[PDB]
């Protein structure tokens, strides 16, 4: 899937969120989620989130509800400095490979 806004759902993966969540939460995190949300415009929700125990996830899944797409988020993360989260959400490239299967031989045995 190469879309996000069009569809009501985010083109992310269970594991993706798990990482993006923790990434934002940490002393090393060049940035943070609290500020990020503000950049997106969900500042009025920053409070309703921090209220829960796992706001990280409840923050992203909600970022789409408003009508945001991966792109928009990538813009905030970058401006904030969070480079990792960005490259992560984007995902690494894909290099073709061989099945390593022993092709059939000649006929008559």
């Amino acid at each position: 899937g190469s879309s996000g806004s069009s569809g009501p759902g985010l083109s992310l993966g269970d594991t993706a969120l798990q990482n993006l969540e923790q990434l934002l939460d940490g002393p090393e995190a060049q940035g943070s989620w609290a500020e990020l949300a503000e950049r997106l415009g969900l500042r009025s929700l920053v409070d309703t989130y921090r209220q829960t125990t796992s706001p990280s996830g409840s923050l992203l899944r909600s970022y789409e509800l408003a009508g945001g797409d991966l792109a928009g988020l990538l813009e905030a993360l970058s401006d904030m400095g969070l480079e990792e989260g960005v490259r992560l959400l984007r995902g690494p490239e894909t290099r073709d490979k061989l099945p390593s299967t022993e092709v059939s031989g000649p006929s008559s045995g």
